[PDB]
């Protein structure tokens, strides 16, 4: 599949495979479903708090992101290239959803996998678990040391 | 009063246990590998941040616990009762870590299961695995609402 090959290099590009042989990551992709988003160059979207509830990673292009605020103000902008996971931080999140905002810098395809079906993937292969766990609590521990900065 | 009920109430106390049948929630603890750290009313410690990477769960007692900043401000005030969990979102972290110094409000006790078996433990019970996922998870989310707070 060519698709799946466009996939397959974005994971061993995101953070999740760290310390996964090739067999592993198969493993863990040929049997696993996802829808796909396209989005044109140069365009706008806007993902609301609960169609941010799946994984998404970018597997084609590049976009920009930022977060924005319970008042409009836009905060935690990031350019996010191949292999990128969007909001990951977000997908389990129960109260306090901020929205966000994506612009194409060119024309890209990002990778869906639902909520749920990620649950089990996580539980399938614990190494997947570490790295999401161990990625979302990087976000954290940064958004730790910027509330520091900000504050007197 | 035994420390194996001590510790099995404590886990019954946090969000950690939610939606677990107690019988499930008794063969974790039965199988589990832990320390203990004992804090004595009205002294301050200090853990962080390499020693951070651990599961503490309050079993006895009060705790007021904060971050601090590179420049000493303390930051994330908050008083943990039995049940809670030390800095979740810090465990699997492997950057930016803020160190933490508890207060004693009453004399008090932590228990410290491992990091290489908490994640065996999450493994094995998927509930435990989505429940620590989502706590920490809605940290983040917290964390990003109040650095839009900040800014202006």
């Amino acid at each position: 599949d060519p698709e799946f090959d466009l996939l397959l290099k974005a994971w061993k590009s995101s953070g999740l495979s760290v310390g996964m042989k090739d067999d592993e990551l198969l493993a863990l992709l040929e049997s696993c479903s996802y829808r796909v988003e396209r989005l044109k160059a140069e365009e706008l979207y806007a993902i609301g708090g609960d169609k941010l509830q799946d994984l998404r990673i970018v597997g084609v292009g590049e976009i920009r992101a930022e977060m924005v605020g319970p008042s409009g103000k836009q905060i935690l902008i990031d350019t996010l290239a191949v292999g990128r996971i969007l909001a990951p931080a977000l997908l389990f999140a129960s109260e306090n959803i901020l929205p966000v905002t994506l612009f194409a810098n060119e024309d890209s395809v990002l990778f869906r996998i639902g909520k749920e079906e990620f649950k089990g993937m996580m539980h399938k292969y614990p190494t997947l678990m570490e790295n999401f766990i161990g990625m979302i609590s990087d976000i954290s521990a940064f958004l730790m040391k910027k509330i520091h900065q900000l504050s007197l």
